[PDB]
């Protein structure tokens, strides 16, 4: 249970905070299923971008470091448990990954983990990060675990919307 125990610590220090953070990655998936599906390799967040000393102060509290800077976010350890967090901005009505589909980062608690809502990444955002990584490492090629992920998330959003939002992406970064 030391993943769920992390998560659970480090949004009930969000909370006390008024600080908002959505669930992102394959546990994102899970927390939309409501179920846990997998063993999950690290823990995704999403944090408001502009206040991310407040998500730096969570770890600290924790006993954790902001172990490596990354070109997107950053990875932080808290114990063995890794977290991989990347900000969101402020655009008028909601908090959104840059790049990314509009309702990256809906308001509602749309996951439960554990008997805990929690905010997560909307399908489609979830969905959005496996184009980028298609690019970088062919499917036909992908570990097995990320091959069954995606085609989880996109059972769950449907063949439409995702073979639509594919084509997108491949227009978004079209020559
Ligand atoms: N929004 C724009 C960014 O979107 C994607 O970036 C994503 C990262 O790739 C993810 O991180 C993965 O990749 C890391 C580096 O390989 C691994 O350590 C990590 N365990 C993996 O889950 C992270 N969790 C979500 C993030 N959206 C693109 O790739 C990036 O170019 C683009 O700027
Ligand atoms: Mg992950
Ligand atoms: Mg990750």
């Amino acid at each position: 249970t030391t993943q769920v125990t992390l998560i659970h610590k480090i949004l009930a220090a969000a909370d006390e905070r008024n600080l908002p953070l959505w669930i992102g990655g394959g546990w994102a998936i899970d927390a939309r299923l409501g179920r846990v599906t997998r063993k999950h390799d690290d823990i995704d967040l999403t944090f408001p971008g502009e206040r991310r000393g407040e998500l730096e102060a969570i770890v600290e509290m924790l006993g954790g470091r902001v172990m490596e800077e990354l070109d997107y976010g950053f990875l932080a350890e808290i114990g063995d448990e890794l977290l991989d967090c990347e900000p969101a901005w402020w655009a008028d009505e909601a908090y959104e990954i840059a790049e990314a589909p509009q309702g990256s980062c809906p308001e509602a608690a749309e996951g439960v983990i554990a008997g805990r809502p929690v905010r997560c990444n909307s399908w489609e955002a979830i969905i959005w990060d496996y184009f980028y990584y298609a690019d970088e490492v062919p499917p036909v090629d992908w570990p097995t675990k990320h091959i069954e992920s995606y085609r989880l998330a996109c059972t769950s959003l449907g063949a439409e919307k995702v073979e639509v939002l594919r084509a997108a992406f491949r227009s978004r970064y079209a020559a």
